[PDB]
């Protein structure tokens, strides 16, 4: 199994993508053993990015690595097709899309047509990003099999029965969980790994949970998983997508600038309070020899 | 109370806004007694429009009428602010925003800051568009009172107690329901009207229900309301946002082009089946002299 | 329209029904203008009562009035049939049942069979008690029509579109809301009234809201409804089913003993805090001459 | 880890517990390597049983084995206490309760008081049966820790993160999943076992999945788990609680009588459809030498 980072998009003080900070972060992740980068995902504020910005992200990250899954979806299918075709010139792992968001009660037929359209134009393998809470719909194992053209799926759902069903119905599909709290479990149970937001700021933790689980040291993997859980919980106090910026700077030592409002940056007091919540975990991770003092 | 149409955005065969068809539709709505037009709402595929397109819509409708509420929201707050400021040049009723959609677990503080930021830059009264199922969050009467700057609210929810609470906690606020099925009830219970997607295609019916209820002819209002409900139900069979185009052509006698994929147009057989479901209702409305033949 | 009280079951210190206290309460409600009493409902802790206790309740209340709807449902259909048959000797308004509770995902076929079975043995008109949050299932207007033997329905749901649909699909059916917060609206919009837990402790207020709305005095009805809403909210702080006992003693001046654990009685401090939350409302109600000192 | 069967309660034609069939079934399960029997759970229609019947089940099963966890909960706490106390004469594993069902919006304090009361009177270890969909409330890892007296938990929920959190916050608690579909995963990920309804009819399969997973033959375990999943899905088509009777007859060869209405037995057409869905699987299991005949 693999750990894949849904890489954060750093923004400047005037709300443009900070390409240089993005390259530094991508470089660090690969050097810490992250397998692939998922670009323009939720953690990277994909839905907040224009199609031009989604493409700018791909170009910046491609300067560092070809191990990229390029998320291209949105509510203008013409724009998503254009991004899919533009990716032809990039020797990457694949493209991906979440389901059309916002609109409630979209028919299965329309959801299927959206995805098959992307598959028909794609110059690369296509990955399903399934995220029912964010998009309002579920493209489950049965619907994925109907669509019939996915190389893999990232399933962001707490119900691992649903994630396992992709493998049951689609034995050749790569099946990843979008949970950070399921790294140990996913590795242990025969699935293909995790696309983990928290690997932006603790890539060494996420890779080590996976390694320990693979060695069948499940108790040691769970001890580490549970520490990582506490960091995820702390990130949720003030908003995880904002907090991820603060936590990357704290644990990794470089900054990723600003999020894009309405994902507002933490203020100084919130950042102080969050660091207070994770200080103790950092000390435990240093004692475990996962982080350097 | 008022009937407000969340106006359909007609798209051309090549997926651009058809300004001429939009003007023909807006004219017809105003002529048939609709109070105000809500532009770039769900029914108008607001979330599928770029900021430039949201402005193009405003410009087209504004050639017809000043009686506009201009929806401006989205996931790039700079773009929503720019649209709010640009509205200064238009003599319209107000601007509006739904809550930031897609991202789950957004903090109350960040939600409040989003709306307060728009209120601070707005040259017009600001209306809350509350739609929990579509956006994933609820800006309830309490949060609305804390935000403090709303002239009115459109509440799209399966819970009229929630809608009444805006009136209870904000006595001077205009409070509209986002449901076609609650026109009789809203008028009967002291609320301010309905922002009704079905008024795109049966403005005569929606205005008549409201009139009957204001005359205290509740049985007669209900009988008409219940007929309208059957049309609403028929529109949902193949997807209401797509079906609304077909129904407007059927009842109002002009074309509104296409929706924007992934809100796909109805195919020929779906259109045939939809018309079959409503043709008897059409005959009955013509026999009742609500529709002219 | 009518106000129907889902009458509280008073228990002794040793967890038996206090029949004499129940008779006091029932007499007061009727004398204060409540139209009918719904016995063994949620407010009466019906699911906590044995079949023998359900019958004891009917017998006690029948000593005071025959204006009774007798709730008989449960998870032993033989017991529910027995209670239904036993009611033949009581000249009451009807019997009622909620849907089988606890078990998730029971087929429509099985639900319809449960209700048709009760209808086939019933010596009285049968009323559907639909409460999806409590029972986990929804016997909607369509399923009610398929069952085809209900005289009326009490719909406990905040979605009034759902409640109106019973009238739309079953024009002869009596249709009541299970909400205290919808008395003004129900009365205004052509429905048949409310089965109102809060009418246990403020029957005067519920009857008055209904009267005001009937007289088309919608603003006065709403002002009173909104005051009643604050009492309902206060009751929810420590648990409504428990708080209803404290509130009845406070407003009506006799006690109703104890609830049945795990519906635990409020402690003295909780009772003191609840009283503090409602004493200002009591004062307004006195000044409006709705209550006497 | 363990496999625990929530044993089905067989009823006679006169709606009494069929003790002799119950005994034959319990003997078979123990003989086929089931670890423990969970008596009066959902699968045993516990909510449908009077306290007397709950005791009668315990006594019948105790004739066969002492490896029993005795579920005692319900909405009359005095009855639940009585059952807890009566268990003192039985040398069993533990007692259990689900949370008080039906009533929405019970306070955390009252739920905590319910469970602590049972712990105070229990002569045996106490197990939480957490089933939020059925009971309408969640007793999560934090509330379990607060209660502070559970020896174990059975978590029936679509959220393995939630189950893992009991281990994370209560490291010396036994933590079981209530899912048949997670036997391979539970064993792999360091959890304590599964209380699995499907083990009533395919105890051979459930025990073999667990063994393969323990041997770290995860792919072989998943292969067999995915066949078991197909049987579970089939059982849900017409209602699992009813289908469990038919499937026990079909796979183990003896019958378990009838369920208790409103859990109605499958009709002949439903039984035929159910068999058609599982006979291929039965053939597969015979070929794999998991089932003899």
């Amino acid at each position: 199994p693999e750990i894949i980072t849904p890489i954060i998009t750093p923004f400047t003080k005037d709300n443009r993508i900070d390409k240089e900070k993005l390259k530094i972060h991508a470089e660090n992740l690969i050097r810490k053993g992250i397998d692939k980068l998922f670009v323009n995902g939720t953690t990277g504020l994909g839905p907040s990015l224009s199609p031009e910005e989604k493409l700018e992200n791909l170009k910046a990250v491609y300067d560092v690595t070809n191990k990229i899954i390029f998320q291209v979806g949105g509510l203008n299918l013409d724009d998503a097709i254009r991004l899919a075709k533009l990716s032809k010139d990039f020797d990457i792992v694949g493209i991906a899309s979440y389901a059309p968001y916002y609109y409630p009660r979209m028919s299965e037929k329309h959801l299927v047509k959206y995805f098959k359209t992307l598959c028909e134009v794609s110059p690369h393998p296509v990955y399903l990003y399934n995220y029912p809470t964010a998009t309002g719909k579920d493209i489950d194992a049965k619907v994925a099999k109907e669509i019939g053209c996915f190389t893999g799926v990232k399933d962001t759902i707490e119900n691992i029965i649903h994630t396992l069903d992709y493998k049951r119905l689609n034995p050749n599909m790569l099946v990843y969980s979008g949970s950070d709290m399921l790294i140990a479990t996913v590795a242990s149970t025969g699935l293909d790994g995790n696309v983990a937001a928290g690997s932006n700021y603790l890539p060494e933790v996420t890779v080590t949970i996976k390694k320990l689980a693979m060695e069948r040291k499940i108790d040691e993997a769970l001890k580490l998983q549970f520490l990582h859980d506490e960091v995820i919980e702390a990130s949720r106090i003030f908003g995880s997508l904002s907090s991820n910026y603060v936590l990357t700077k704290y644990f990794q030592g470089y900054d990723l600038g600003y999020p894009r409002p309405p994902i507002f940056p933490l203020d100084d007091e919130e950042e102080r309070q969050l660091i207070k919540k994770v200080e103790g975990i950092r000390a435990k991770l240093v004692e475990l020899k996962i982080l350097k003092e």
